[PDB]
């Protein structure tokens, strides 16, 4: 499903997701964030499973991006863990992770965890 | 903090992170769980805040990695969330999300949820 | 919201949430599980904010489900945390954690990590 | 294991969890935080497994804390699901999310994740 994850995505936020799949298993691509302290693109890099089930299961697959670019840095990482489902109607399910830096008195308060669910329209 | 984070990590399992920090943020490199279905190096990668704040926060980062190598497939991707804390008793404290591919029947089973805490010896 | 929170709710996978609010932030009910190793109802108990703020947030609330009955003990509990959204689609919005009991070799997968969207119709 | 859960339990952090095992699952007590907006005694509610297996496997259970009291109001819930797990250093091992009441702009923000060892002594 190399040719199925390339492209760009959109999750319910309004947020962009521009990904390219190698034939290795690389993510590769940008993210612009529609929330949060975030302006323009973000470098991304992840890994999918480039040899999934053939059993209708999707493709598991991860990528981070670090809140860091030219404009803003926001001392934070987000990872987002999911699976790309192929066909009319594809989707990338995820629940992802976002870690701030932070004293150790607030490391307690560092990670907020949510989903976001991404399609190629909208 | 490219000094700091590369090189190699342990964790409670037994598991080896092996990591170079780029000067751009990059985080490339090989993972060697010590449980599950996995068997020697897996390809990581992953962003890290190459800028973190001066008042004594960590550093955020997180990284991929997809359980497919030349020995087997998992069909699951783990992703690590966390800052690394510099010193003596050097640290990376994550949080991870591991997502199986899965039928639409059995998505909601689909994501385990743990966490790891690396460091530069044992 | 004592009143919008007391009733049935239904989640996305067709289960069944039945509650009662307590003037005092309890919640006591039942829930029936669509999916899983399930049957029937499991006693559910939990809390809530009672003094929610005025400003069109949520209202904080979680519950417990220990997934042993009559029937079936699946010797594993969910707890769901999230807020109530009052008004004409009234919803939950929960993250879940299911946690096994495991051996101390198998503790690292004991937890899986979801999201349940609850409302009072279907 | 009523027994073994019933009492007095400390995290890392800590904080102080007053519990009493109910021999139908229940379980009641008290929370009292060492850290983030809170003073004093929380409710407390949740359930355990009690049957579990005899295999050597930890028993599951959950507990849940709204974090008003008549000292202050945090607008959030925490929920912790974990396992207990018995003998010499008898642990309480969890993960847990606390979500805060919203508006809909900042849900997606709504929600923490970690994790808590509570222990006997100290």
């Amino acid at each position: 499903d190399e040719a199925g994850i390339t492209g760009t995505w959109y999750n319910q936020l309004g947020s962009t997701f521009i990904v390219t799949a190698g034939a290795d298993g690389a993510l590769t691509g940008t993210y612009e964030s529609a929330v949060g302290n975030a302006e323009s693109r973000y470098v991304l890099t992840g890994r999918y499973d480039s040899a999934p089930a053939t059993d209708g299961s999707g493709t598991a697959l991860g990528w981070t991006v670090a809140w860091k670019n030219n404009y803003r840095n926001a001392h934070s990482a987000t990872t987002w863990s999911g699976q790309y489902v192929g066909g009319a109607e594809a989707r990338i399910n995820t629940q992802w992770l976002l870690t701030s830096g932070t004293t150790e008195a607030n490391a307690w308060a560092s990670t907020y965890v949510g989903h976001d669910t991404f399609t190629k329209v909208k």
